């Protein structure tokens, strides 16, 4: 993975935008790295991205089937940034959801902190 943040060219030692140290997050696939805050993640997302092998937008696959086809149907979870095809969920979705959307894994983990709530 890259020892530098794509967005600020900084380190784990220095976020060049904020001035403080901040762990890098790396694409588990192509290695590109960013600071969670440079990636503009909510501090809930900034967390959850570290509990699994995060994939950047270019490398993202459906967590369910594993393929990267049908990008026009690949939903992003607003908490963990994993991808889920609408047709892989149960029930199937015919339409993209409205507003925030939280996947099952985040509902179980983040509970009331998931985006889908108030
Ligand atoms: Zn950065
Ligand atoms: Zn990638
Ligand atoms: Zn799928
Ligand atoms: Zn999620």
């Amino acid at each position: 993975s890259n020892n530098y943040c794509d967005f600020c060219l900084g380190d784990s030692k220095i976020n060049k935008k904020t001035g403080q140290p901040e762990e890098l997050v790396s694409c588990s696939d192509c290695g590109r790295s960013g600071h969670p805050s440079c990636l503009q993640f909510t501090p809930v997302m900034m967390a959850a991205v570290k509990t699994y092998r995060w994939q950047c937008i270019e490398c993202k696959c459906c967590n369910i089937c594993g393929t990267s086809e049908n990008d026009d149907q690949l939903l992003f979870c607003d908490d963990c940034d994993r991808g889920y095809h609408m047709y892989c969920l149960t029930p199937s979705m015919s339409e993209p959801p409205e507003g925030s959307w939280s996947c099952h894994l985040c509902l179980d983990l983040l509970k009331e902190k998931a985006s889908i709530y108030q």
